[PDB]
C-alpha cells in the first residue's frame, strides 16, 4: 500500500538494466528475510541464527564489487544452513552483478521497518507482488502461479478438515498450501491444532527461486517458525514415501524441460511423455485409500489416445472421479488454455461423472470481466448439492449435468471432453 509502489517502480528500474522481475523479486526476497531477521534482534532479544560477519548490519557497510562480494558470501553460507533459512535460500544466487542497483534494493529494504507491520500487511503486499509478476502478460511468472479465485473454490470443495496431510507436488508460490491453511486453522484442537502446525501441510517444487517465493510466502502469512512445509524436488523422479488425505494441485502446463533426468518411475500405470499425464499418475499414486484430490489439468489429459485412455480407465476403476469442471478461457496468465478441473477419491470405483460446464459462453479476461471468487459460487452449490440442473427438455442449457460411467466406458478413447451447451 504505497510500499506496494515503490517496490513496483525498483522493479521497472532494475528492469532498465538487464533484470527481470522474477530475479528481482527472489533478491528483494533474499534481503528480505535477512532484514528481518535483524529487526527480530533488537524488536525481542535473542540470538540471530544467522552467522557472524553476514547479517543485515554488515552487508549494508560495502559498496562496490567488495559489496557484491559480501552479498554473494552471505548467500552462499545461508544456502548451506538447515530448515527455514536453508529453505528461504534454496541454492542461492544473486543475478544483479551491478553494484550500485543491488544497494538501491538493500537501501530500500533498510529503510522501512518490517516487524511492526500488521502482519496481515506483510502477507498481502506479497501476494500482491507475487499476482502482478504472475500475470504479467509479456514477464512468463505464469507458469509459476495460479489465480487466487480458483484456488479459494478448489479447497471449498475439498472441505479440508483438521487433522489431515495436505499436498501440493507442483507448488509454486505456495497458493493451495496457504489457503488449505487458512481453511482448516478456523475450524474446532490441541493435539489437531499442533497437528497443522507442524505435520498437515507439504509442498514441493522443482525450481530453486519458486521455493524461496514460496516459502518465504508461507513464513509471511505465520505458516511455520523454524520449518518449512516447502521442498526442492522433482515430484516424477520418485514413488512417494508417504500417502496423505488431500492432494490441491495446478501442475505444470508445459513440458519437461529439455535435458531434465529421464524418469524412472515402475510404480507408474503407463510410460508416456506427456508431461501432464505424468502429474496425474503421480498424484493417483500419492493418495491413501479413502483420500481425495483437486487438480488442474489441460483438455488433452481428457482426450489424448493411448497412454492417456489407459489412465482414464485406471482412474474409473480403482477411484470416483466425480466431479469434472470445464474451466473458462481467460483466467490463466497465458489466455488460451483450455483446462480443467478433477476432483477424485481413492479407492472407490466411479459410477456417475458430474460436469459443470464453466466455459462455454462465459467470458472473463485478465484486463476486463476479471474472474472473481462469487462466479464459482454456483459451481461450489452444485459440488454441494447433487441435484441435476440439465434437463432434456426442460433445461438443454443447465451447466450441471450427470453421466453415468457406462456412457462414458462407451465414449471413443474413454474420452472425458465432454460438453453439450449450444452456444447458440
Ligand atoms: C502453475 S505452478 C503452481 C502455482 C501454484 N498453484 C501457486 O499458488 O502459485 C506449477 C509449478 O510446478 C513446478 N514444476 C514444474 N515441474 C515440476 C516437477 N517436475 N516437480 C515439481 N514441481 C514442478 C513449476 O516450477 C511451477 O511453479
Amino acid at each position: 500500500q504505497s510500499l506496494t509502489k515503490k517496490v513496483w517502480n525498483l522493479a521497472t528500474t532494475l528492469a532498465g538494466q538487464g533484470i527481470g522481475f522474477t530475479d528481482y523479486i527472489t533478491q528483494l526476497t533474499y534481503l528480505l528475510f535477512l532484514k528481518m531477521d535483524a529487526e527480530n534482534v533488537e524488536m525481542f532479544g535473542e540470538e540471530s541464527a544467522i552467522p557472524t560477519g553476514y547479517q543485515w548490519a554488515d552487508l549494508i557497510a560495502f559498496d562496490g564489487l567488495d559489496l557484491v562480494k559480501q552479498y554473494e558470501e552471505t548467500l552462499k553460507l545461508l544456502s548451506e544452513l538447515d530448515n527455514l533459512i536453508g529453505t528461504i535460500y534454496t541454492k542461492a544466487q544473486n543475478k544483479i552483478d551491478k553494484p550500485v542497483y543491488l544497494k538501491k534494493v538493500i537501501t530500500m529494504i533498510d529503510e522501512e521497518q518490517w516487524l511492526i507491520m500488521d502482519g496481515d500487511v506483510k502477507g498481502a503486499i506479497y501476494e500482491s507482488i507475487l499476482e502482478k509478476n504472475g500475470q504479467d502478460k509479456k514477464s512468463g511468472a505464469g507458469q509459476y502461479f495460479t489465480p487466487r479465485p480458483l484456488i479459494q473454490a478448489m479447497v471449498d470443495c475439498i472441505n479440508p478438515q483438521m487433522g489431515e496431510t495436505v499436498c501440493d507436488p507442483a507448488c509454486g508460490t505456495g497458493g493451495f498450501l496457504l489457503t488449505a491453511y487458512d481453511y482448516m486453522k478456523g475450524q474446532s484442537s490441541k493435539e489437531k491444532r499442533d497437528f497443522l502446525r507442524d505435520k498437515a501441510l507439504h509442498g514441493v517444487d522443482n525450481t530453486p527461486l519458486v521455493v524461496t517465493l514460496a516459502s518465504m510466502n508461507l513464513y509471511l502469512h505465520g505458516i511455520g517458525t523454524d520449518r518449512s512445509p516447502i521442498v526442492c524436488e522433482d515430484s516424477l523422479e520418485k514413488e512417494p514415501s508417504t500417502l496423505v488425505d488431500v492432494i490441491l494441485a495446478n501442475p505444470p502446463f508445459g513440458t519437461r524441460p529439455a535435458g531434465s533426468v529421464d524418469i524412472n518411475r515402475p510404480d507408474f500405470y503407463v510410460e508416456t511423455k506427456n508431461n501432464q499425464l505424468n502429474f496425474l499418475q503421480h498424484m493417483m499414486l500419492m493418495l491413501k485409500t479413502g483420500g481425495r484430490a483437486a487438480v488442474v489439468l489441460p483438455d488433452n489429459v481428457l482426450f489424448e489416445a493411448g497412454a492417456g485412455e489407459t489412465i482414464r480407465k485406471r482412474l474409473l476403476q480403482d477411484f470416483n472421479l466425480h466431479t469434472i469442471l470445464r474451466l473458462p478461457t481467460g483466467i490463466f496468465y497465458a489466455q488460451g488454455v483450455k483446462a480443467n478441473v478433477l476432483f477424485f477419491s481413492k479407492g472407490q470405483p466411479t459410477k456417475e461423472i458430474w460436469f459443470y460446464d464453466y466455459r462455454t459462453d462465459i467470458k472473463h479476461t485478465l484486463a476486463t470481466n476479471k474472474l472473481e471468487r462469487h462466479h464459482l459460487d454456483d459451481f461450489v452449490s452444485c459440488y454441494n448439492n447433487r441435484v441435476e440442473i440439465y434437463d432434456a427438455e426442460n433445461n438443454p442449457q443447465g451447466r450441471w449435468r450427470k453421466y453415468p460411467v457406462d456412457e462414458i466406458i462407451a465414449r471413443d478413447k474413454t474420452s472425458l471432453d465432454i460438453t453439450w451447451i449450444k452456444p447458440g
